[PDB]
């Protein structure tokens, strides 16, 4: 039985998504055709040109995937699996130059030295600045009365980590926000005159001046530790630093962003949760949070070799994207995966990735920054309640909310 699916339905296809979450058709997925070949018409493969890819809506095969990175590669096609249809090849090969577009043992290296800038000593010496960084935005916001929430609480936060993570100085923090934003949703009519291109290079060419110049001058940040040599002599080069900065800029920001946006969407929507959430301020919300808002939507691999997933014969060449969206919701994993629910514990939920190689480096951050925020939200404007319906992205990978008019003071 083919699943109940509009006919050419395309679970990358960013219209989608500039609309709503499909939800049942993901379900529907996992009911009927748990690994189903999504196809694509020629043109619109969004910048991929092989007819289709597999569709893994299961938890446990999107774990299997990124387990076994040694035949599902980063490195093929990249992991983004949607860009606008008419980009170049060569547009998305220069991926590559980034670790999450790597596999080992170029990635094995870059990741034990990248290892060194997310110790749980470095994200903790974050924890004090950006607690008092997260008062100050939501008392701000709560003082202009009303506003878009995605600007005014959930923006600022995500950058100010990456700045205090690299050791950006402040006069230098707009510019790099404002390349951080240049990379990001470019298929949406809001982004259409963003240039990816101009921003990356010009974030490589601030990164290496950085890096240059803390080399000189070894700072706290985790820059020295990146750049100084071990024993062994291993160290990013300062293009290999501008790479991993233009990675950070990008994973910083938006993902955590919509994380909290969704996170105070679910809260509106559950308002017993948040006058639990207000009252034990429980930090298993922060991955009740991702869970829901699952920001990543979908990430791809590409088979190396043929491969039997769960029954069904993967062939060598073919992409397989793995819909976070989906697995997350997965009725075999999670108890009530429709309940949103603050104290879920254990909450194995695959929104920072499958464990693997490529696991998200930056998950415990995110906590932190989702943890910290909504108690800031919680302390300052404890009875907001929405204007008006959130404007989702289109993006076709992304889970985004652009705008989100709330009444801070209800
Ligand atoms: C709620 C926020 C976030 C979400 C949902 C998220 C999601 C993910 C996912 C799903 C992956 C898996 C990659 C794969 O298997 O192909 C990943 C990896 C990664 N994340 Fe995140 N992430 C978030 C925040 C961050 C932050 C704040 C940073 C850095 C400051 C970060 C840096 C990275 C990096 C560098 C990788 C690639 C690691 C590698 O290839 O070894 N992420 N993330
Ligand atoms: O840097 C990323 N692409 C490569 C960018 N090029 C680097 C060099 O040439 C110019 C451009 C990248 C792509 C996707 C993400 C999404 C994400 C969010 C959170 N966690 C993990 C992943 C992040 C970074
Ligand atoms: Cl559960």
């Amino acid at each position: 039985p083919s699943p109940n699916l509009p006919p050419g339905f395309d679970f990358t296809d960013p219209a989608i998504y500039a609309e709503r979450l499909p939800v049942a058709e993901f379900a529907e997925l996992r009911s009927a055709a748990p690994i189903w070949w999504n196809g694509q018409d020629p043109g619109k493969g969004g910048g991929f040109h092989d007819g289709g890819f597999w569709a893994i809506t299961k938890l446990n095969d999107v774990k299997e995937i990124s387990r076994h990175s040694d035949v599902f590669s980063s490195y093929e096609n990249g992991v983004i699996p949607r860009f606008k249809n008419d980009i170049a090849r060569e547009d998305i090969e220069v991926q590559r130059f980034v670790m999450l577009n790597m596999d080992a043992p170029h990635h094995t290296r870059l990741r034990k030295i990248i290892s060194r800038g997310f110790t749980p000593r470095a994200v903790g010496r974050l924890h004090d600045e950006l607690q008092e960084r997260a008062q100050k935005i939501a008392a701000e916001a709560a003082a202009a009365g009303s506003g878009d929430f995605v600007e005014q609480v959930s923006c600022e936060l995500p950058l100010q980590a990456i700045a205090g993570l690299l050791g950006v100085p402040q006069e230098d923090r707009g510019k790099l926000f404002h390349w951080s934003n240049e990379m990001t949703g470019n298929e949406d009519p809001e982004y259409a005159h963003i240039d990816p291109k101009a921003s990356s290079a010009e974030l490589i060419g601030y990164a290496m001046k950085m890096a240059e110049e803390k080399a000189k001058n070894p700072a706290d940040d985790i820059v020295t530790q990146l750049i100084q040599a071990d024993i062994d002599g291993e160290k990013l080069s300062d293009d290999e630093f501008g790479f991993f900065v233009v990675m950070l800029a990008v994973a910083g920001n938006e993902t955590t962003r919509n994380s909290i946006t969704q996170g105070m969407m679910a809260f509106a929507e559950h308002p017993d949760q948040w006058e639990l959430y207000k009252k034990v301020r429980p930090e298993t919300a922060a991955d009740e949070i991702v869970r829901w808002a699952t920001p990543v939507t979908a990430f791809q691999r590409t088979a190396l070799r043929d491969y039997e997933l769960s029954g069904v014969q993967i062939k060598k060449g073919q992409r397989v994207v793995m819909f976070y969206r989906s697995a997350n919701f997965d009725e075999e994993v999670f108890q009530d995966p429709f309940t949103f629910n603050i104290l879920r514990n254990p909450n194995p939920h695959v929104g920072f990735g499958g464990t693997g190689a490529h696991y998200c480096i930056g998950a415990n951050l995110a906590r932190m920054t989702i943890n910290l925020i909504f108690n800031a939200v919680a302390d300052h404007m404890p009875d907001l309640k929405p204007i008006s319906a959130p404007e989702r992205l289109r993006s076709g990978w992304l889970n985004g909310i652009k705008h989100w008019q709330v009444d801070y003071t209800g």
